[PDB]
């Protein structure tokens, strides 16, 4: 029957394309007022009151149609996230000889334009009225050839996102919220005289993060190229150039598997501020995010539901300042009740045995290669799993942070922090390593990590090294995951529901 | 000697990293006031007047250093696009025993922080004074290991953009202007209740334009994918979903050669508005662009210098409304003094012979394949080459516009326009083709164009065709080249000077 409806409506519309008495695909319809403005402009009307002088013209998609008798029909239009009811008595219709022929063509799902006047209906059985258009003329703008469903399934909603947006309206709101998150961040940085810049997405070396890149080829120059995994190395060059405050909100490309917090392409905001350090960035972060949550949510506290198998599970995310701050190695010592190496020894093979002994005793599986950086990163997860409120984890070792500046007092650690919300990492920031001598050392250490099997290690970029030799000022850098911010502010348990068209496993 | 300077400064700084008496790479310096704010706050000072009570602390890069005698030195700092002079008498220096040792370490090009008070110098020979910092303490923040040049060359500036920004400051301004163009467009659309969205950059089918795409591979899913050449087909699906007004400012990827108006990756703004048509878009375009030019330039008229071999050549770009409007085929008939086919016959092989006869008689070389769409596109160039002011070219044929809606009165043409400025195409817009029956026809016609050798033809996307069957309202679509807008508003004769890091021919 769905196939029968599609074939019947197709032949009907196809005939109208030849005959053009209704002209099923007209060019222009003049909308006098949007549906939301319509409902707000005339909400003051009392139940039963009408203004026949107030002529309007609106448009939208038919979501409901009912007809009682032959001289009365009702419609419900969806438009701009608002539902508007139409009432078409025959005494209100201009040209009553066209009344029945104009209506019989309209089916549920069609885009229609309608003219008429304003009034609030008076139900005999339910009361409270409804601001409606008292139809004088109705006109088909675009016919819907398919029968719309009466649709829970998840991964069909991702291939036909447009159908999801038609049927739910719940999806529509969270993508608007995602837009508002991005515009809040731009406002925050623009007001601080940041310059919005754009750096290449196709590079000969993909640096600035630890990830596997996408590869492509430019035919005209017979040149293989990597899709960028981060804009970091370019943005620091701009700061070397004199652009003291830059930021970029764009797409990243990382060749990794899909899960509830990972997409092969995703949006991240990175900003760089000269003459600031981590402690400036820590105050910037919790000022920006706490006040963003209150402005968008209405409260400093969010109720998040992480488990899709148990929607009753409720987490309470308190973004109130000050945020909890913890030192990584200090708390790792408390988690496992053991004194860790000094910190300048965290790269040694003796430390590697120490880390693996903790992993196998606690039955924590670390996928190979078992470099000290990866093994420790797995151990840090035991800290992340109790960070519900936004929590700073500070003091990453140097073997894990090839581009973060060494700590001014703690020997083997870096001035670096990550923020975790509901156990997920939402942003990464540190004091920019502006020391070309130490930078070379970190790049050599990464090269040795790749020698033991870590293909995602960050090897040296000599142009970036040249910029550090000309001089990068003391600056602070910062990067966040926009998609993950959208998850927690829209109460989405998966990243595939804050992405309009998520990467499809075909 | 440049190598000798780099090796000498390296050994010197390397020693300071061990000794740490100066500590060549300190962590944090507290800037009391930015250099531009400094020059504006104290510009009221008269020549010779000082305020020893007003203590400041600023930072920047040394661009000039002079020393007269042993107790007086001058510096000139560059910061935030502003140049500030430092005066360091020994009577002003706190701890005079450190005065000479603190200064001798500083070389031209170093990032330094400086403290002192405010005053305007009084030159005995040149007058007019200069608001200066009367130094009490100077401190090295980042040493510059390389000798800066005394630098015209072009393509070395693209590989070391940071060096370009250090030496010129002329480059710095046009990238700020480019930022202001993007933010003007966002303001224009945001004020009209547009939603800023993001659509995939990695698709299984790259549609929405006529171009050759980049190909890549996702390992986890063993899946080949195309980098997007346009977001159009996704944005129309959002309008089918109920997002009546959407826009996206992001990167496009087209595998084509580099020239003065083409980069393999470039930024384009596309917006889609339901219930509007070309004539709405034409007024939107010349309202947005004319008022953007006046707000950013200060005038409705721009002086553009297109030829790099002849910088004296000056074009006058008048963005005043109304803009000139011309019909494509109507003016092509006047250009060649010949009546063109009816328009519904422009796809036929008889028309193909007609087009080639014009091309070979006028010695216009069209690279194969010689499809009617390509041959006509070459002929249209003869119109483009006299469009100095922003000019609409309206009425493209259907064989050239597979996604533009057919004209309501002109049989074989589409409601489509392109805007040309100084003979270059800056934007492309039309009435969205919301007719799935005719859309299939256009996709079949493109498939036949590919059969005759046009590998860039737009073949069918069946998911997008499904969305049109559910119903796309009558909408108008619009797309512009941000990089090309930046060229004309910054007086840049090549696209590689409005791109921070342009694609490098290695
Ligand atoms: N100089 C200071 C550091 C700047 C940030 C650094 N360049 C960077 O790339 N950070 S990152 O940790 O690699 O990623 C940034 C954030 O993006 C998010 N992210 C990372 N990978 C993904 C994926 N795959 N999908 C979605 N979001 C992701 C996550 O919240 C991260 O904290
Ligand atoms: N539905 C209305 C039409 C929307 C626009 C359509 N999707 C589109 O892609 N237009 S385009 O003509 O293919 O490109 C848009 C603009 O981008 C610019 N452009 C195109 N190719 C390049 C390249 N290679 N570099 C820089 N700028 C470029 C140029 O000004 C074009 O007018």
């Amino acid at each position: 029957d769905p196939s029968q409806y599609f074939e019947t409506r197709s032949r009907q519309i196809q005939e109208l394309r030849k005959t053009h008495e209704p002209n099923p695909y007209p060019h222009k319809f003049h909308v006098s007022i949007s549906n939301p403005e319509f409902l707000a402009k005339y909400a003051h009307l009392k139940k039963g009151e009408t203004l026949p002088e107030e002529k309007v013209s609106i448009a939208g998609r038919i979501h409901a149609k009912r007809e009682s008798g032959s001289k009365l029909k009702f419609y419900v239009l969806h438009g701009d996230g608002v539902e508007v009811q139409l009432m078409s008595q025959l005494q209100d219709y201009c040209d009553p000889d066209s009344y029945e022929k104009d209506h019989d063509l309209l089916k549920r799902g069609d885009i229609v334009g309608v003219e008429g006047y304003v009034g609030r209906t008076q139900p005999k059985k339910g009361g409270e009225g409804e601001v409606s258009v008292f139809v004088s003329r109705v006109q088909l703008l675009t016919p819907c050839l398919h029968m719309l469903p009466a649709f829970k399934d998840q991964e069909t909603r991702y291939r036909k996102r447009y159908l999801d947006l038609i049927m739910n309206k719940d999806a529509r709101n969270r993508f608007i919220t995602r837009s508002e998150i991005i515009r809040y961040i731009r406002r925050f940085l623009d007001q601080r005289k940041f310059i919005e810049v754009e750096t290449p997405m196709m590079n000969v070396i993909a640096g600035g993060a630890t990830a596997k890149p996408f590869i492509t080829h430019h035919n005209d120059l017979d040149m293989d190229m990597y899709m960028r995994i981060a804009p970091e190395l370019f943005l620091k060059q701009l700061v070397v150039g004199g652009l003291d405050r830059v930021y970029e909100i764009g797409r990243q490309f990382r060749n990794e598997g899909i899960d509830m917090t990972h997409n092969p392409e995703f949006t991240t905001c990175e900003f760089y501020q000269a003459y600031a350090d981590v402690y400036d960035l820590m105050d910037m972060t919790e000022l920006m995010f706490s006040e963003m949550v209150k402005e968008i949510t209405g409260s400093y506290i969010i109720k998040y539901h992480p488990d899709p198998a148990d929607p009753a599970k409720e987490l309470e995310l308190n973004f109130s300042r000050p945020w909890k701050r913890i030192n990584m190695i200090e708390e790792l010592e408390k988690v496992f009740n053991v004194k860790f190496p000094s910190g300048d020894q965290l790269h040694t093979a003796e430390t590697g045995e120490f880390l693996k002994k903790i992993l196998v005793d606690n039955k924590l599986e670390c996928p190979p290669p078992l470099t000290n950086a990866r093994m420790l990163d797995k151990l840090v997860g035991e800290l992340e799993d109790t960070c519900i409120n936004p929590t700073f984890i500070f003091g990453h070792p140097q073997m894990m942070s090839p581009l973060a500046k060494y700590s001014r007092d703690q020997p083997g650690l870096c001035e670096r922090f990550e923020v975790f919300v509901a156990t997920k990492e939402i942003c990464n920031a540190y004091t920019e390593l502006n020391d070309p001598f130490d930078q070379r050392a970190r790049f050599e250490e990464q090269a040795r990590q790749k020698d033991q099997g870590d293909d995602e290690a960050q090897l040296v970029d000599e142009t970036f090294c040249n910029a550090l030799e000309y001089g990068l000022p003391p600056t602070g850098g910062w990067g966040c995951g926009i998609d993950r911010l959208a998850m927690f502010l829209t109460d989405s348990n998966t990243i595939r529901e804050v992405l309009l068209f998520p990467t499809l496993k075909p």
